[PDB]
């Protein structure tokens, strides 16, 4: 009998969605390839890691932004850190920052 | 009914991730399913050519490695070869079974 070929073609692609999760309000919760927002009601912390991607950034800004605007009526403050310029505000809330994971 | 109405705030923490899981999928072989956004192996038996999008991300790339060379190994017990290709750079084998090649969409939408 004769060999015979299956022509084939696979999409290789990675999921697009990106979702916001409410999650413990703890350091925990935190890794560097993701972006958080605290919701402290008159001031909202975005806070962005080094190894995030444009998606979850602009989808941060979006969360941030909405929770302000949408459910505060404009009055709230929205501050964005990074690794390094967390602000006291933050700091009292989730306490001292330990050694965050790299992700997952 | 006098009263001093205290506004609760309840502090809340959200997390922004987006997906991490990279799928592998077979569809219609044609020009149709491509997109400049994305990873492709079009299977010919002994030649699989993988084909990577110039909006493509290292995930895609990798994940369209590692099935690559899955079929190669595995299913082929490594009588194949793998030829990498992308834009503006198609073979022509790759050519004969897709025809010639149209605009693609920048990503899927
Ligand atoms: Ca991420
Ligand atoms: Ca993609
Ligand atoms: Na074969
Ligand atoms: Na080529």
């Amino acid at each position: 009998p004769n060999e015979v070929v299956v022509q084939r073609l696979f999409q290789v692609k990675r999921r697009r969605v990106v979702r916001a999760t409410e999650v413990p309000v703890s350091w925990e919760s935190f890794n560097n390839g993701d972006c958080f927002i605290l919701d402290l009601g008159n001031n909202i912390h975005q806070w962005c890691g080094s190894n995030s991607n444009r998606y979850e950034r602009l989808k941060a800004t979006q969360v941030s932004k909405g929770i302000r605007d949408n459910e505060r009526s404009g009055r709230a403050r929205v501050h964005v850190s990074e690794e390094g310029t967390e602000p006291e505000a933050m700091l009292q809330v989730l306490g001292p920052k330990p050694a965050l994971p790299a992700g997952t």
